[PDB]
């Protein structure tokens, strides 16, 4: 039998041979549109901080008030002694904001997917999953006894063919990202939801990258498509991206929240979030109502950055959200491009196969409300210099 | 079916009516004051023995101030996963402080104890590996294992005779992993690592310890069960534990050999696909580690309180199920009597929650009490007075 170091080496030297081994960088200043990496100031386009909330004094003061009042830790799972007044306050504020009958907060978007898919799905159920769904959705589904089918990315012709072919006396669940993390495209819920109604299916939307981004005042992708009051639409999304904390929520029908409280394994077995995290998120919800112009500025910045990259000759892959991939083609060129950007004071991560297709390696950039014109123009200047040098633009 | 596939409210009702029939429907209490040995439930001050707050850290000013400093310096959110733009100086500060405290070469912090088990078991295990799992392992270990392609065997609880029988019968060219709670979450007994680890060496196996209830509780200064048994430098012993219980925050850690940390950074799915913890959480936990070094007598007081409380429950005629740690179950037998006993304790000013099947065996329903360093003699005696009154009234003690 192998020992631990022997198994570690076999896995690590595999990744190193594969060109898959990661050496993460340590950020040396707060999560902001300008930050410090390897001792140098950089324009940061790598983070999920869409509304510039992650170091906003308003969230930090509401966090500080809840910290001082309630303490450092909840000290139990929600179902034993870890539900406090402040957890209830945040679920009421979220449901109000989402426009859904109910909201439940869980330990992360990652565990929310396990909890909600696990609670909802039984043996004999059929799941129809978009090809390009977030990894956390796959782990949720693997823990269920449901039949798992995959439809080609955003392909409602294929989805329909599968719904047609796979009837059940149980539940049909159509499972999609709201906004896909890599290409920044929006799930076609305008076609998926009606298809759901034809073949009696429930729609499950993991809106990590749509929450605080799409819809009126950032109420999300489901709100954007107008389906937030539909009891047969279930929404899950992280509180770690636009909302700039940690946690994930489940929102929809009244009855869903009671089922999750009683069945969701991460809710039953993992400690509830502490006062400072809940304080910050109550802050984030109050701040986005006080400053709806933040969402405006996120989209203005996004449109400016995509338009200027198109002018230089770059392909941003039809991205529809602040997720702005810049195509470099092959993995090595994307990684070299990222290295050269950092030399220019711009921090944005190269992504290639297996995370994205062969021939579709990109640098992933996420535009935020807190980026200034000078910051975006510095990124553009760097992309111009690096693009010319690597012969992807002229 | 004539009417089609089920709608969401139909599946919810069907599941909730089932749970209500099975006696599995839960209406959690809402706590109206901080996590302390005395808190407020339903408008009334109560002796709280329901929480995991072993060292009384959850509302300690020292953790709150170190959390405050990190919050002010760094902000409300990390805003990315560790592998992209979510590792900050403070995450590495906490990992270095944890490895130093644990006496392991390395430590890595993950989103929870629950997901830590998925990340570490998932990173380590491949198709053709053999896992030997204790019968009474935590739900989070089961979910970690289910996500792996490893062959899964179960040994009768703490039964090193049966474990050896299985090791003898189930060989692999890959990895043998013996997986156990360090401290069992429900019956509060200690994994026999003094016997498991030597057995692991005989059959060339790695030992995996989920020490959620041992971290900050067993060993010198609460360094944990693996430290208590003296195996903290062993590269073939892996530890995972929550930072949510004794350490009174959120998160989980993985500790052991240098190489383990680099494999988790590259392979652990919760690490790759979930946002890192924010400054307030990391601040509080750096604070917790400084406070237990300033006040290691907290562990002594936790154990004095534990021994007192166990002895007095035995005196009344209650069965605490051979519990060894501050986890002090009181056996009621059936789930309904545990639930009723919990209701009657609340009437007496005492908050402790009943637990029955499926989380514990049928006929082994109990109230879980967790004694802490911050419980006073008067609080424990008030709990005992309540257990006496409720016990006599339900005809379980005489
Ligand atoms: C509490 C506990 C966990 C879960 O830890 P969280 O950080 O609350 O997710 C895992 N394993 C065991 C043994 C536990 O007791
Ligand atoms: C980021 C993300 C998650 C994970 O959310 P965490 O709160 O970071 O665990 C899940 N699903 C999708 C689609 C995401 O983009």
């Amino acid at each position: 039998s192998l020992d631990l170091r022997a198994r570690v080496r076999e896995e690590l030297e595999r990744l190193k041979r594969e060109g898959l081994y990661i050496s993460p960088k340590v950020l040396e200043a707060p999560q902001e549109p300008v930050t410090r990496v390897e001792g140098r100031e950089v324009v940061n386009l790598a983070s999920n901080n869409y509304l510039g909330f992650a170091n906003h004094p308003y969230l930090k003061e509401k966090a500080r008030q809840y910290l001082e009042k309630w303490g450092a830790g909840s000290g139990a799972v929600r179902t034993i002694a870890g539900t406090f007044t402040y957890h209830v306050e945040l679920e009421e504020a979220l449901a109000r904001f989402k426009g859904t009958e109910s909201a439940l907060v869980l330990q992360s978007g990652f565990t929310a997917n396990q909890g909600v898919l696990g609670a909802l799905l039984k043996e004999g159920d059929v799941v129809f999953s978009d090809e390009l769904n977030h990894a956390s959705i796959i782990d949720g589904l693997r823990l269920t006894k449901a039949t798992r089918l995959v439809f080609r990315h955003a392909d409602v012709a294929h989805l329909e063919e599968l719904l047609k072919a796979h009837d059940t006396d149980g539940l049909k669940l159509i499972v999609t990202d709201g906004v896909f993390s890599m290409d920044g495209d929006i799930a076609p819920l305008d076609k998926i939801v009606p298809l759901a109604k034809k073949y009696k299916a429930v729609v499950y939307v993991d809106d990590a990258h749509g929450s605080g981004v799409l819809g009126e005042k950032g109420k999300g992708t489901v709100h954007h498509f107008g389906f937030h009051q539909d009891p047969d639409v279930v929404q899950v999304a992280t509180l770690s991206k636009a909302w700039a904390g940690i946690g994930g929520y489940a929102a929809g029908a009244r009855e869903l929240k009671d089922l999750l409280i009683n069945k969701a394994r991460p809710f039953l077995f993992s400690t509830s979030h502490p006062p400072a995290v809940v304080g910050a998120l109550l802050g984030a919800l109050e701040l986005i109502e006080k400053e709806p112009e933040r969402v405006e500025r996120l989209w203005e910045n996004t449109r400016y950055f995509k338009r200027e990259l198109a002018r230089l000759g770059y392909d941003t892959l039809g991205s529809q959200t602040p997720i702005t991939p810049v195509l470099f083609g092959e993995a090595p060129l994307a990684f070299e491009a990222s290295r050269l950007l950092l030399e220019e004071g711009v921090f944005a991560v190269g992504i290639g196969f297996p995370t994205v297709p062969r021939g579709k390696a990109r640098i992933r950039n996420i535009v935020t409300a807190a980026h200034t014109k000078e910051m975006l123009d510095k990124a553009l200047e760097a992309y111009e210099k690096v693009g010319k040098r690597l012969g992807i633009i002229r």
